[PDB]
Parts: structure tokens; C-alpha cells; sequence
């Protein structure tokens, strides 16, 4: 397994360029940093060219995060939207092609975060999901890039919530490059085991979000580790693990993933980066 | 220790017709059915005092829940809000004194469940809430009620999200009517340590909620809960355990706790029966 965490760990904003964190990644023992997709649209041509030549000179693999907008719902009643949802996800992965990246992952079956002061209609949606996500399996292929579904509390999706209803999902979809994504904080909620849920995604498993149960670094938390180390190895998963800690209040980064209390007592920048050298040194022992 | 249940375990509503549920607690086992606020403000004279008979004729103690709407905020920034919600609050303690009931517990320092569309303003909710609760533990002392303040992840509230802040607002309002409640559902998203959140919360605990991680019945999934009946002893807790099982989709309670799969497949209510009268045994022989 290579290891590797999301860019936001630093951000208090969905939005940075990513070369500071790709050589920040590397100083600090990673082999992958994980990118948000949406400045990817917006790319020159030579900008794509820029992040896969530094992700190259530093020796870090890159991959690709994104919780689509509403406006981006493979699953909408709306015709017009699951039409857009298609657009935004063909061009999305072209780019991700010619950046050299070959995962993406998170509801990108669905939209996030969920809008619930809606009726929810979950059949009506999962046939429209199925439908979607197998066209865009499609252009996955053509492109060279696992399209993982992330599993998700129900506080922030409604479609897959257990790895269990993710295997019937991708089973539907029918396509190799459609596998499943699971998150230790969003396993945490929902599943009856955690050793059970890795085992049931066996195969399908294409993508590995670590975190403890309030979103700290791993090794600060009740995560079973040993347990989860123990399940991977069981279903052979060669993927990437990437840990996705949210420490920080302020900005719509403390804002959208709910950070209402200081969870590092004033520590500095210093203290979080070696809370991550710490963190991906105690994964890699409790994983590999 | 008293052992409880939740009756919106068997209801799709925020309320239903709560003599059955009383009857039904006494022939599972409990000592308690907990009930919910919303129906009480509209109770004639004689209801309550039926239900209050009804309890007693069966043996059965009863809690109250309540999740308040948006126009009983005590932290709301509208002066005409903390008001109306302090007249609610104010009529509602009168009518559990009237009907024997010496606990509430719940968000009933916030609203539930918050939307997150509005700028959150957390050190300016938290003093305004401090000061309503304070001005209702008041009425709660007249009325012979502990005004227990639910501790909620952040996905259903942002005021107090751990215990430890809770033992600080508690400390805040300095009134003994003011008392902590747990709950192992949102403890397993926040807290840092089970055990140590509730020997934290300690001579401050007033009420208690159980539930497995995504809220099956006790022992259906990874509660520690022998961690936490070593704990609960350790602090000398003598008050109510509620079970909150919640198993079926619909309604508002199914789009309130976000439910999105039916937990037993095809489970009938006298299956649900029967998991409850075993998730009481074992919550006993775990706990006490
Ligand atoms: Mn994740
Ligand atoms: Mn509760």
C-alpha cells in the first residue's frame, strides 16, 4: 500500500494550489497527496502539465477527491442535470487523464454536501446513479482512472451508507473501474463491523480514507487499526490509504465538515505536521 | 440504575398515543418509556393525569425527550424567539410536574436538527444560551424536573459537541437542575475516549441515551459497553438508561435521524419487540 493524506488537512478553504502541499507531502514522508477536483475544470493545458511534472520530481503519487455540486447529481429527476452531471464528469476525467492521475473518489454518485430539506425519493434516485455512473465507467476506462464510490454517514449522503449497499451498487454498475471507496470516520457511523465491511468490498475495494472517529489524525482516536490492518491484508488491497484529518476551526473548510471546537489546544503549523509524520508513521506500522 | 426505551423506536412521528408504549414497556421489561415533548403543550387536564395513572398502574417511569423547533432556540439571536421558547419551555415543565415527570432531556439549549444554512454564531449563541437555560433551571427547580443538555455530534448540533464542553456550560449555569446527558450514539462520532467522557462528566450526569454506532439496539454492534458500565459505575450514575434504537425508514423521525435503509429487512413490530426485550436484558447485564 502506498499512504497518503488530503490537501485540506492545511486549508481553512476549498482551494489552494496544490505544488506547496505536493513537496509538503513529500518533506514530510507521504507517497501520495490528495487534490480537491474542482480547479481542475479550469486548468490551462500547461497547468495540468506543471502539477504532474512537480507530483513526478518529488516522488509523490496524486489523487483525486471531489463531493459533486447539485448541480452535478448523475442521480437528479432533473434530465437537464444528470445531462450537466455527465459533461462535468467526461471533461473531469480527460484532465484527470492528462495529469496522469488514476483515482478519483467520493459521491460522485450523488451530490455533497446533501441538500435534506428535500423529499428524498432513494429508489428513484439509485436507478438514475446506476444508469450514470456506469456511462461514466465508460469514459473511467478510456481515460485510465478507478472511478471509487465513497461509502458516507447518512448525515452527509443517502444513497450508499454501507459498504454492504455499496457492493449491490457497483454490482449493478457492472464495470471494472467502478469500485468501492471506504472511510474509517464514515464507517465508523454506520457499519455493523469494520473488519466485516472491508471483507465484504473484497475486490471491489479501490480506494481507503483513514481518520479517527472525530476526525483527528490516526493514532489519536478509537479507530480500530489492528483490526482494519487485519481485514485489508485479508482481501489482498494494494490501494492507497490516505488519511483525510479535519483539526481546524475557521473558514468553510471548519465550516462544511463541522469543526465547532479547537481539537489542537493553540498548536502551530509545526505541531500539525509532525501530528502527520506521526500519524502516517504509526499507519504504515498498524497497515502494512 | 432504571432502564428505558425510546417509544419512537415502533413510530414514524415526533408523538403517538402513549398509553400503549407505557403498557408495551411494562411487558418487555423496562422500567421506563421515555416519551416525546411535542404533543404535552396540548394535553387536557385529564390526560396528563391518565397517562400519570397509566404509569403507574403498570410500573413504568417516564422520561420526556424533546428536539426543539427553530422558534424555541434559547441561543436565538431574536429577543422575541428566546422569549417564545421560554414560555415554551416554562408551560411544558408545569405539565411533566402535573404528569410525574422529573426529566427532560434533549437539545433544550439549542433547536433540532439545525440547519447549517445560516452563518453560525457560536460564542454569541453559547452566552445567550447559557443565560436561558440558566432562567429556565429556575422554573425546572419549581417544577421538580432535571433539565438535562444533550451532548450532539456536529452534524445535529454545534453548541456542545463533547462533554467536556458540556461540564464547562453546566459549570456556567451553576444550577444543580442543570445536568449533563450522554449518549452513546453521538459520544462514538466526538469523543476522544468513551470512559473518559463519562467519568468527565461525572457528578454532572443526568440522563443517558444508548444506541449502537448507527443506532440498532444494544449489542447489535461496536458500543463498548463494558467500558462504559465500568465508567457509569466509577462516577456513582443512578439515573435512567434510554435505549434510542432507531430501525425504520419514513416519516419525519426516518428525515430527522436520516435514516436510508430498513435495518432488519422486512422486521414486524412484533420482531422489534422481541429486540428490544433481549437489547434490555443485555443492556442490564452489561451495565448494572
Ligand atoms: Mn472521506
Ligand atoms: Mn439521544
Amino acid at each position: 500500500m502506498k499512504h497518503g493524506i488530503y490537501y485540506a488537512y492545511w486549508e481553512k478553504q476549498w482551494q489552494a494550489d496544490y505544488i506547496p502541499y505536493i513537496e509538503k507531502a513529500a518533506q514530510l514522508g507521504f507517497d501520495i497527496l490528495e487534490i480537491a477536483a474542482s480547479p481542475l475544470p479550469f486548468y490551462s493545458e500547461q497547468q495540468m502539465k506543471d502539477i504532474k511534472a512537480c507530483a513526478e520530481a518529488n516522488g509523490i503519487t496524486l489523487t483525486c477527491g471531489h463531493g459533486p455540486s447539485p448541480d452535478q447529481n448523475l442521480a437528479s429527476s432533473d434530465p437537464a442535470v444528470r445531462a450537466h452531471a455527465k459533461s462535468f464528469f467526461t471533461d473531469l476525467l480527460s484532465r484527470l487523464e492528462k495529469m496522469d492521475i488514476h483515482v478519483i473518489g467520493g459521491g460522485i454518485y450523488s451530490y455533497w454536501p446533501v441538500d435534506y430539506s428535500m423529499p428524498i425519493d432513494k429508489p428513484g434516485d439509485w436507478a438514475r446513479s446506476v444508469e450514470g455512473v456506469a456511462e461514466m465507467a465508460k469514459v473511467a476506462e478510456s481515460c485510465g482512472v478507478d472511478y471509487c464510490l465513497e461509502v458516507l454517514n447518512r448525515f452527509e449522503g443517502y444513497l450508499l451508507n454501507t459498504a454492504e449497499e455499496a457492493v449491490q451498487f457497483v454490482q449493478e454498475v457492472n464495470h471494472p473501474r467502478v469500485k468501492i471507496m471506504l472511510d474509517t470516520f464514515h464507517m465508523n457511523i454506520e457499519e455493523d463491523s469494520i473488519g466485516g465491511a472491508i471483507r465484504r468490498a473484497g475486490q471491489h475495494l479501490g480506494h481507503f480514507h483513514t481518520g479517527e472517529c472525530n476526525r483527528r489524525v490516526p493514532g489519536r482516536g478509537r479507530t480500530p487499526w489492528r483490526e482494519i490492518g487485519e481485514a485489508l491484508r485479508d482481501i489482498g488491497y494494494t490501494g492507497a490509504v490516505v488519511m483525510e484529518p479535519f483539526v481546524r476551526m475557521g473558514g468553510q473548510v471548519g465550516s462544511d465538515i463541522k469543526i465547532w471546537r479547537e481539537m489542537n489546544p493553540g498548536a502551530d503549523d509545526a505541531q500539525l505536521d509532525l501530528d502527520a509524520k506521526n500519524a502516517v508513521t504509526f499507519q504504515r506500522y498498524m497497515l502494512d
